């Protein structure tokens, strides 16, 4: 995969979780994955088209997803995965992919960006298709996101 | 929801669950909905952007998962869901998609289909963006098969 792309995505979640989350993240080091095991409960699921066609997926603990979107509402305390809360974590890998979009096309590489969908379940398990690229991410625990990049073409 | 969207849909489906799988199947009756309530624990997402931004959510068992198989392998036996299984799995959603946009392409609207990503778990729940349509499909079992749009 290009290295253009791994940068590409790095800046958008470093850019990103800075600016709707406050915190500077901890990018750590791109690898190319043969599955992906999610060891957490929350999994999102962003599609790509165009350039480049496949996926942005990233989950994590519940505990996790609540320091998330208490971040996201500027402050205020919470503890309670509604539907709102649901809502927090899309829109923050929705903004994360529109940004990893503007960078493509920079670089020339015009894709478009589907709408996120949030799956959380008990033992979850995921199939994606394309080279899986992964990229390590510390917010507030050490590597609390494990973050994956498809590339199915493109 | 546009009509003439259900339509490219369930003829999609239609169309595709009867020459993939050889077999006609029994569409139920579009219902709109506040959201999506997973009967199921195997989904299959495929994601649409251009003319219109949603997605595509099939929803099966995994009983019904390898008859899918068996139905596409030549009819044979299948029992594991390997990977194998699991990239039938979505070839055939992503067959789908393909014919919705195709379909979709000659009433005007020009839209672009994303691979497949087939999720499982126990207890599962999706949450979705955008406005809701709930299509039954019975293919084996009845209603073995619970698909939805989310759009825009």
């Amino acid at each position: 995969m290009d290295a253009r792309i791994v940068n590409a995505l790095i800046g958008s979640v470093y850019e990103t979780i800075r600016d709707v989350l406050g915190i500077e993240p901890k990018t750590g080091k791109p690898s190319t994955v043969s599955h992906i095991e999610i060891p957490h409960s929350l999994v999102t699921v962003i599609g790509i088209t165009g350039g480049i066609e496949g996926s942005l997926i990233y989950s994590f603990s519940s505990e996790t997803a609540l320091k998330v979107v208490s971040a996201m509402m500027g402050g205020m305390e919470y503890n309670q995965l509604d539907e709102l809360a649901l809502s927090a974590i899309g829109e923050l890998g929705n903004m994360t992919a529109g940004k990893l979009a503007m960078k493509l096309e920079h670089l020339g590489k015009h894709v478009d960006i589907t709408p996120p969908t949030v799956v959380s379940g008990r033992d979850l398990k995921i199939k994606s298709f394309g080279v899986i690229l992964k990229l390590p991410i510390s917010v507030f625990s050490e590597e609390d996101f494990d973050l994956h990049l498809s590339v199915k073409s493109g």
